[PDB]
C-alpha cells in the first residue's frame, strides 16, 4: 500500500521532471540563457529523483513500472509566471514526499519511512530555491536582465545520477 | 507542416527514451548489470535525440513543445524478447527519421532536409546494434552470463548530451 | 528497555557476523575464490556494525558487554543454499532492526531512534546484494564458474572500521 | 508551534555558545591553555547550530530572528565545576533538541522532524565528550597538568562553519 | 575604572557583533547574498574585536566577564535602513573607544592607552565602508542589483581570530 | 588427532579474541583511549591468529569448521585486572601452542610441526608485551595518565590481516 502510492510518485516525478524540460524550453525561446541552463539542469535533477524511487523499489524487490508522462504546461505569459509553476510544483512534491513518510509510518515500514528521509530534506532545498526565483523575478521588473545576472551569479538513482 | 511532423518526432523520441528506460529497469531487475547499464545509457542518448530536434526548432524560430510521454511496456517473458522490442522500435524510429526527410524534400525545407542527415546515419548505427544484440541474444540459450559477458566487453541539442 | 534489547543485538551482529566467516570458508574450500574473498569481507562489515552499537552505548555512558557468539551452520549442500541462509539472515537482522526503532520510538528515546535509521538503510543494501546473489546462483546451473565471474566483475565504529 | 520553539531554540542556543566562550575564558585565566582552546573551539560550534537554525526557518520562508542572550556564569571554584556545568548544558540542550523532534512528529512537520535528526546524533558525541572530560578530571586531582597533557593528546549553516 | 569601561564594552561590542548577524539574516531573507555574506563576515570580525578587549585583560590579570546580550534589532523597512543602522552603530562604537582611550589618558594608564590606538584606526575603516554602503545604497534607487553588484566587486584576540 | 586438537585451538583463539575486544571495551569505557585502541588492535591480530589456523586446514584440505564463541569477562575492578587476565590468557594460549607442537611430533605430523613454529615465536612476544604492560601498571599508581603515556610512546590467514 506504500508501495502503491511510491509507485505513483515515480510516475509524479517523472512529469515534473518533464514539465521543468518545459520550463527550460520556454526560457531558452525567450532568449534567457541563464535561467534556460539552470532548469534544463533542474529537469536532470528531478529525474534523478525518479530513478532514486525506481531504485529503492529494485532493492526491496518490489514490482516496478516506468509509467507514461502526463501533458505539461508550454505557454506562459512571462519567465515570473513559468518560477511560478515551478515553486507551486515543487510544493506539491512536498505534499506527496510527506504523505508518503506519513503512509509509512502508518503501516509501521520502516525501510519506506526512512528512505524518505533524505527526500523531506532535498525538497525544503528546491522550494528555497524556488520560491528566491519568483522573489528576484518580481524585484526585477520587466528587467529580464536583472534576473539573468542572479541566477548567473548566485540514494543510489537507478543508472547513475546526471 | 515539416514542422508539425517534426513536433510530432519530439514527441516520439522522448516516448522511446521512456521505453528504454524500461527496458533498462526490466534488466536491471533481472540482475543483467551490463545488458541494464547499456540500456540506461541508450535511453540517455535518445533522451538527447528528442533535444536535438527541440533545438533545430528553436534555431529555427518555430513554435516548439515538451509533450506528454505514452505509456511504455514494462514486462517481457524474457531478455530476448526485450532486446526485441528495442530493435524494432528502432527500425520505426529510422522510418519515422526517413519520412521527416521526404517531407522536407518535398515541401523543398533544404534546412530540415540537411539537419536530418545526421539522424540518418545515428539510426543505421543504432539499429546495426540492436540487430547485433539480438542476434548474439539468440546464440546465447537461456544462458544469459554470455549475453552479459558480450555486452561487457563489445548537432547540438538543448540543454547538452549526456 | 530498548537498552537492553540493543544489548542483544550486538550478540546478534556478532553471531550474523561469525556466520560469514563460516560461508566464506565453505566457499573458500569449495574453490570459490570469488564468492570467498566477497564473504570474508562481509564478515568484517557485520563486525564492524556490532562495534558501532557497541560505539553508542559507549557514547551514551550505557552498560555494554562483548557477548559470546552461538555456534554457526558450517555445512552446505551447495553455494546456492548457502548464499540463501546469507539472504534469510540479512532479513532477519533487518527485523530486529526496525523492531529496534520501533521501541525505541514508542520509549521516546529519540537517541535510539535517530541512530537507528542509518542501520535501516545499510540492511535494504546488504538485502538487495544477498537477493542478487541468490537469484544469480539460480541462474548459474552447478556452473559455478558463472556465478565466480559475476561476482568478480560486478556511525563511528569502536576500535574503527576495517 | 513547532516554529515557535525552533525561534526559542536559536535563543537557547545563542546562549549556549556564550556559555562556552565564558568557560574558555575562565580556563584561559586560570593558565589552562588547551582547556581553554578547545572551549573557543567548542563555542564556535555551538554558534554553528544556531545559525543551523536560522537557516533551516531561511529556507523554509519562516519568520526568524536573532535573539540577545542571558548573561552567562563566569565564576567557578574549580576546573572541575567548569566542565560540570558544560557537560550538564549539553545534557539540557540534547532534551531541547528532543522535545523539538516530539513536537514536529505531534505536529506532523516531517520536514522539521527530518531536519532535527542530525542535531540528535550531534548532541550523543557533545554529551559524550564533556562526560569524558569530567571523569578525566575527576580522576585528576588538583593535578590540572595531566587533565591538560589528555586534552591535548586525545545541515547548512547560515554564514559558513568555523 | 578603566577596567570598568573596558569591562562594558566587551559588552557592548558582543552586542554590536550581534546586531550584525541580525543585519546578515535580514538581507539573506531578502535575497541579497552579497550583502548578507558581508555582514556575516562584518559580524565575526567585530565579535574578534571584543575577543581582542577580553585578551587584553587576560593578558593584565584584570577580571574579565563574559556578558550577556542585548536584544538586536531584527525589522527594516528596507535595505537601506539596516545599512544604516549600522553605520550609526560604527559611529557610536567609535565614541565609545574615543572615550576609553580618554579616560585611560586621564588615569595615565599608558598601557590601556596605547592598547586602544588600534581600536581607533580600526574604527576609522568600519565606519568609512558603512558610509560608503550607505551613499551607494541610496544611488542604487529600489534598484538593490545595482548594491549588490557593487559589494560584489568593490592586537591578540582570546581563542583567535575568525 | 593433532587434526582435533588444531580445530579446538580456532575455537579457543576465536574466544582469546573475543576477550580483547571486551577488554578493548572496557578500557574504551574508562576514558583509557590509548590502552584501548591497543587491545582493539590486539583482538584484531588474534582473530588473525585464528584464520591462520583455518588457513592451514585448508591448505591440507583437512575438515575444518567455524566456531561460536564462549561468553568472555566484562567486568573488571580496575585497569591493571584486566592486563593481568590479558597477560594470564596468553600465557595459556602458549601452553596450547606447546602442546600442538608436541602431539604433532608424537604423531609425526611434520607439516603440522613446522606450521606450528611461527605461532611460538610470536608468542614469546604477546606474553613479553602483556608482561610489560602488567609491570608498568603495577609502577603507575591509580597514576593511570602514567599507564597511558607509555603505551602511546612504547603465514598466511584465511581472508588476510588487519
Amino acid at each position: 500500500k506504500f508501495h502503491a502510492l511510491m509507485q505513483e510518485q515515480i510516475h509524479n516525478e517523472f512529469t515534473a521532471a518533464q514539465q521543468y524540460v518545459a520550463i527550460a524550453v520556454y526560457f531558452d525561446s525567450e532568449d534567457l540563457p541563464q535561467l534556460a541552463k539552470h532548469f534544463y539542469s533542474q529537469a536532470v535533477e528531478e529525474r534523478n529523483h525518479a530513478m532514486m524511487l525506481v531504485q529503492h523499489l529494485l532493492d526491496r524487490d518490489l514490482r516496478v513500472e516506468i509509467p507514461g508522462v502526463d501533458t505539461v504546461r508550454n505557454q506562459f505569459d512571462r519567465p515570473r509566471e513559468a518560477l511560478a509553476l515551478a515553486l507551486d510544483q515543487e510544493r506539491t512534491v512536498t505534499d506527496q514526499v510527506g504523505r508518503l513518510t506519513a503512509v509509512a509510518r502508518d503501516e509501521g515500514d520502516f525501510l519506506g519511512e526512512q528512505f524518505m528521509q533524505w527526500f523531506l530534506q532535498e525538497q525544503i532545498e528546491e522550494v528555497a530555491l524556488m520560491a528566491t526565483l519568483v522573489r528576484v523575478a518580481d524585484r526585477a521588473g520587466a528587467n529580464l536582465f536583472e534576473l539573468e545576472n542572479f541566477v548567473a551569479r548566485e540514494p543510489h538513482a537507478a543508472g547513475g545520477r546526471l
